[PDB]
């Protein structure tokens, strides 16, 4: 037995030092059972986009051909706690 | 008139280039109306704690006397999209 945290969103009990993914509201948070005597959990959310094997900061842009269309796209990383991006024709 | 975004959480319309705060689920997201031809909004959330005039990364710790109790506290920055921290006596 070790000190634990209980995550009401995954429904699981973790031991202090465990790290895990918490699906919440169509996001994935990256969490750690800290404990701190009180079952305290620390979670971070990604503020970056991952597209086509590249990583982008929020506000970064990139251009690429559409994969079946062949017309150029300009894309921007939005983030929104989901690694969301948007592309449009150029 | 300029191109706009509509934020369903604040209920406001923004013009492209506007930045604002979006209260959502007891958090504050920092948003920008990007537009990108389609009313696209980009939002970031803080993964840091601000306590006693200091800034802390998630997982940072600090010690301080309790402000009315005078006993030592050990604190840790949890984050959780809220700049949340926890303290206990030491």
């Amino acid at each position: 037995a070790e000190e634990t945290c209980f995550d009401k969103y995954t429904g699981n009990t973790y031991r202090v030092g465990d790290t895990y993914e918490r699906p919440k509201d169509s996001m994935i948070w990256d969490c750690t059972c800290i404990g701190a005597g009180r079952g305290r959990i620390s979670c971070t959310i990604a503020n970056r986009c991952h597209e086509g094997g590249q990583s982008y900061k929020i506000g970064d842009t990139w251009r690429r051909p559409h994969e079946t269309g062949g017309y150029m796209l300009e894309c921007v990383c939005l983030g929104n706690g989901k690694g969301e991006w948007t592309c449009k024709p150029i």
